[PDB]
């Protein structure tokens, strides 16, 4: 599809069973999901905004279904105020911006 | 141009006859600027980031080149660790999401 710009670029993502509204997003290197449950191992980071930085889970291999697009990467999970996509998994779906 | 994004998509900003590096960021709703000087009254504004509220000088109304692109409209002035770029200006470009 091609996604305008006038509201934000939300779109409906499968992730752990669960279905979740998340914001197709640009200007985030990964992407950060609001606590969930997700299976294996992970390891603690921090991750940085405006704002400031907050403490994430970093699970490896997860997949994410998006807008019916299917992609596998890395997922922190944390105390984000919005489900975020970011690029690790845009690419994977061959996300542009196009002007 | 379609940008891929393997790589941050920062772009070169002119702003007040400045160059400066910014993001391209879908999941922006505003544009924010690192502290620099802009002409005329500001209004105050509060954002939420990943990592909690700030306070930022509103500025309507700037001039704003992105990517050789011409642009004229609200400009938010704080701490942001990168410039970004948000819808506002983004629609203002022509850009859009497309996969
Ligand atoms: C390392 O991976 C990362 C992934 C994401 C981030 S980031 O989220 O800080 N982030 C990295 C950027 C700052 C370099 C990604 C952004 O797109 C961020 C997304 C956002 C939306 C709403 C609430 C909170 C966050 N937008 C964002 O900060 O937008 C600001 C805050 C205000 C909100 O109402 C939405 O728009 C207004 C302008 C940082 C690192
Ligand atoms: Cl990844
Ligand atoms: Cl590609």
């Amino acid at each position: 599809p091609q996604i305008t710009l006038w509201k934000r670029p939300l779109v409906t993502i499968k992730i752990g069973g669960q279905l979740k509204e998340a914001l197709l997003d640009t200007g985030a290197d990964d992407t950060v999901i609001e606590e969930m449950s997700l299976p294996g191992r992970w390891k603690p980071k921090m991750i940085g905004g405006i704002g400031g930085f907050i403490k994430v889970r970093q699970y490896d291999q997860i997949i994410i279904e998006i807008a019916g697009h299917k992609a596998i990467g890395t997922v922190l999970v944390g105390p984000t105020p919005v489900n975020i996509i970011g690029r690790n998994l845009l690419t994977q779906i061959g996300a542009t911006l196009n002007f």
